[PDB]
């Protein structure tokens, strides 16, 4: 997260870091007790490597009564995502076992009603990826409020060219964005997960290009076939 | 609401309010485009009376942009309440036409895993029912962070006699507690909808009778077949 300040400790008991042999990957959120929601192109490059989720962290190195490490089952990416695409970076996971639900460790709903976040908006974005641009890594769970922004104003010429479609949301770059190792990560408006941080190379913080987003609304049935 | 304090503007859009006759009632939670949950009590001598839902609110009297009245097409209670029980204590409503959303208006989804909420955990309850035990109604919205009770605690002979069952909840209410206009209200816990205000004549703030809440992961599957 650029631009932002270090979250309280386990104020979000729904976030986890997907790991890709014990190296933090990208985050993701707990939305079911066995089940991780995270980004379908953070497991590209993935290999022979393990895939792990953490939960009831905030430190990725102390460590912590809550912390419980657990391996996957199976990783269900969205079945039309591509390497060389941003539609559809979904990505499911099944923990080993039932996850130890506690104060720390919870499960997030996310909306279902598929209709955009109102523009202004205030969206809560939180991870362990890159704080700045010298690319230093932080060990605690950072976060920041960004403000939603029009499709209208996000498809300019200039800005995305009109990539975003209406699966896709914006929200505002400008010297405060997710980078690098927040992929997989949720977009909290009011409390609700409406969104996932969306994985592809770009500039952390140009106000040029926004920050662009999953709409988990648009994939409700989805992920509701998948945890059948 | 007994002894909270004045809620952000319009910072709950999913905030309703249940009206009968143009006076408010009870409190709602907008669910999805065309349904507010509320309790089954509250229309316990309504029949054929004019019932409304209020959504955009804050005031009940001043107008803002973000508020407008919606007509009640369908009232569909529990079917396994009755009016001698705190039990099921649950009422969908079907609004006249999909609401409008914007920034003050949007639905909240609720918990679907059916676990407990830790005791101790704070959770924030919202409404336009009564201040104090003069009875004095409140203009603009209310609310107040109460602690978790544990089902067994509340079951005290002292408290609940046994009548606290697993669809059901408690939180402490000494001399901060939902009151007379607060039933069919949120209980959210870290932004999660976890509980729906009961109904029921009950004294206000006294610490030997914790308030109730209803769990609504534990009837998810009759929301569903209901708003489908
Ligand atoms: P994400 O961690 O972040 C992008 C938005 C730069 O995706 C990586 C893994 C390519
Ligand atoms: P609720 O507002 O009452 C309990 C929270 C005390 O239901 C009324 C309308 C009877």
């Amino acid at each position: 997260i650029l631009g932002g300040r270090e979250a309280e400790a386990h104020a979000r008991p729904y976030m986890a870091s997907v790991q890709l042999n014990g190296a933090h990957l990208c985050g993701g959120v707990l939305v079911a007790e066995q089940w991780v929601l995270s980004a379908a192109h953070c497991l590209e490059d993935a290999a022979d490597g393990k895939v792990q989720v953490l939960l009831g962290a905030h430190s990725l190195s102390q460590p912590e009564p809550s912390k419980r490490l657990y391996d996957v089952l199976r990783a269900v990416p969205h079945p039309d995502s591509q390497p060389d695409t941003i539609d559809h970076d979904l990505l499911l996971l099944q923990l080993s076992e039932k996850a130890t639900l506690g104060p720390a460790v919870r499960p997030l709903p996310w909306q279902r009603v598929d209709r955009d976040v109102a523009p202004g908006t205030l969206c809560d974005v939180a991870g362990w990826g890159i704080v700045n641009h010298a690319g230093r890594r932080p060990d605690s769970l950072q976060h920041v409020l960004l403000p939603v922004l029009d499709r209208a104003t996000c498809n300019r010429r200039t800005h995305h060219d009109g990539a975003i479609t209406e699966r896709l949301m914006c929200a505002e770059s400008n010297r405060r964005d997710s980078c690098k190792g927040d992929s997989g990560g949720p977009l909290v408006c009011g409390g609700v997960l409406e969104g996932v941080v969306t994985s592809g190379s770009r500039v952390c913080g140009n106000r040029k290009k926004p920050g662009i987003y999953t709409r988990v609304a648009s994939y409700a049935a989805w992920i509701d076939s998948v945890l059948a």
